[PDB]
């Protein structure tokens, strides 16, 4: 562990425990000294080949202001360490959906999770960046009153610009080794494409599939290159089988994507809302994880 417990940063972020593994850095639990609430604190050693905390950083700070985004509390760099602190987000949409009786969300818990996923994918891709690495354990649901109905985005570490400066997109690089999960990966990435942002959709989209339905036919299955010669030759409408209707629309929109077009993120967003709007599904609703009603 690169800070043990009751270590303290700047004198005033206390490490309480780790929460988060060993890759590129890890992510600890820890006790603001000065608001006296509980922090999110992500280090990295100063000593590291591929240092991706700066990156992290630039991303969380672009993405201030807008919704499903932790509050950026600070950030440093030492002889021993960068760290930067944040605000702590509850329970993960990949153990929400475990702790579910089949292991499936309803629809109108998946429809709704659907639009606020789309949204915070909308808004990391307006900032010029692409998340690359959109799965249910990157999504985290609120843990205050004002924010236990609110889904936020998590992880920006394989996070990867793709607007320059002027707005200009990035030219491709001919071959990108693709290094995020497998089971939501897209195509284009198994196939070691640059990736766009039609990929984040993509992920999305198997995300709301295994939501709904529960699995993927691709799970359990560790190989890389055989998940992704099964999705290649997967009919995808076979996957929609128990889907609305209007997912062949958001399926036939991303299809037709390549790397230099911007989605139609409205197209997409009206699939779910029309999804709802057509099953009287509410915004109001108790989400499934939610007792009492």
């Amino acid at each position: 562990d690169i800070l043990p417990a009751n270590y303290v940063v700047k004198d005033r972020w206390k490490v309480l425990k780790k929460i988060g593994g060993g890759g590129f850095g890890e992510i600890y639990e820890a006790m603001d000294l000065l608001t006296r609430e509980n922090v999110a604190l992500k280090v990295e050693s100063a000593q590291q080949p591929k240092q991706v905390l700066k990156m992290e950083v630039a991303v969380l700070k672009k993405l201030q202001g807008k919704d499903h985004v932790c509050r950026f509390i600070g950030c440093g760099r030492n002889e021993k360490f960068n760290y930067v602190v944040m605000q702590l987000q509850g329970r993960n949409l990949a153990d929400l959906r475990r702790s579910q009786p089949r292991g499936t969300f309803t629809l109108s818990t998946t429809l709704r999770l659907g639009k606020q996923i789309l949204e915070s994918i909308e808004a990391i891709h307006s900032v010029g960046f692409l998340h690359r690495d959109i799965k249910p354990s990157n999504f985290a649901m609120g843990r205050l009153p004002s924010t236990y109905r609110k889904c936020y985005m998590l992880d920006f570490g394989l996070a990867r610009q793709y607007t320059n400066t002027t707005g200009d997109v990035r030219p491709p690089r001919n071959v990108a080794g693709f290094r995020g999960t497998v089971r939501y990966a897209s195509v284009n990435a198994h196939k070691n494409r640059e990736m766009g942002r039609h990929d984040d959709l993509w992920s999305l989209f198997y995300m709301l599939v295994e939501f709904a339905v529960g699995q993927l036919p691709w799970r359990k299955i560790k190989d890389k290159e055989q998940v992704g010669m099964i999705k290649e030759k997967y009919e995808h409408r076979m996957l929609l089988k128990h889907m609305p209707s209007e997912f062949h629309l958001f399926l036939d929109h991303i299809a037709s994507l390549d790397y230099f077009t911007k989605p139609d993120y409205q197209l997409i967003m009206s699939v779910f809302e029309n999804s709802m709007k057509e099953r009287g599904i509410a915004e109001n609703e108790a989400f499934d994880w939610e007792k009492a009603g």
